């Protein structure tokens, strides 16, 4: 597939949270880890989304839109996928492991078991790296911003998304005739827990003691 091949290909290098032994640890050491982790992991989404078929035709406005409604998605789906072959601990990072003791520090329990819930679903599919990085094209594609104006290229892109899919899938899974389709059907789950761990960042704001970046709080207010 030249698609799910390309793709495969633009996969990102891994990145390191470079967590710092000499901080103590604390619930507000775990989290401004993490932000710098994904606004790190964000810059690499940007070069990333440029290799995804149509995604780079769209209009400015279109490509911020479909961005702006599938980044924490598309964040959230790398630490699900990292995490396949670990049991009952969230792989932000290969030097950055959480187990349920160190979420329950960081606040992020509740947060956490529903991505593990993520993970148990593509562990007993036996997730293929192939079948990861065309979900992630597809839910960017799939984001469901109010924001679209050429909703007809929109389509297409998931449409072309897809289709590469669905081909892959009758090539390598013939004895299941209808693996894209279970393959679709954990989106939902994805958009849940992200739209959890965003409405997190509201409660972190409320309690004012983790530092977070000033754009970052007009961002949230808005
Ligand atoms: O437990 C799972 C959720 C962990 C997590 C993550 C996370 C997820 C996946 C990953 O790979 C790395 C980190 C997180 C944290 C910070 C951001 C920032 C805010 C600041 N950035 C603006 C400056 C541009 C925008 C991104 C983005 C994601 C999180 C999310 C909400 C509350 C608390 C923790």
């Amino acid at each position: 597939n030249k698609i799910v091949s390309h793709l495969l290909v633009a996969e990102p290098e891994k990145i390191y949270a470079m967590p710092d032994p000499t901080v103590p640890d604390s619930d507000i050491k775990a989290l401004t880890t993490l932000c710098d982790l994904a606004d790190r992991e964000l810059v690499v989404i940007i070069g990333w989304a440029k290799h995804i078929p149509g995604f780079s035709t769209l209009s400015l406005a279109d490509q911020m839109s479909l961005l702006q409604s599938a980044w924490m998605e598309i964040l959230i789906l790398g630490v699900v996928y990292r995490s396949l072959s670990f049991e009952d601990e969230l792989v932000y990072a290969d030097d950055y492991i959480m187990d349920e003791d160190q979420s329950k520090l960081a606040g992020l329990l509740d947060l956490n078991n529903a991505i593990l819930q993520l993970v148990k679903k593509y562990k007993s599919m036996k997730l293929e790296k192939e079948e990861f990085v065309t979900l992630k094209a597809i839910a960017l594609a799939n984001s469901d911003s109010m924001h679209i104006e050429d909703v007809e290229a929109v389509q297409k892109l998931q449409d072309v998304l897809h289709e590469a899919l669905q081909d892959y899938e009758a090539g390598q899974h013939m004895e299941d005739p209808r693996r894209a389709g279970k393959m679709l059907m954990t989106l939902p789950l994805l958009r849940q827990t992200s739209t959890k761990a965003v409405q997190h960042f509201y409660n972190i704001k409320l309690e004012g003691k983790v530092p977070m970046h000033k754009l970052f709080l007009e961002m949230l207010e808005a």
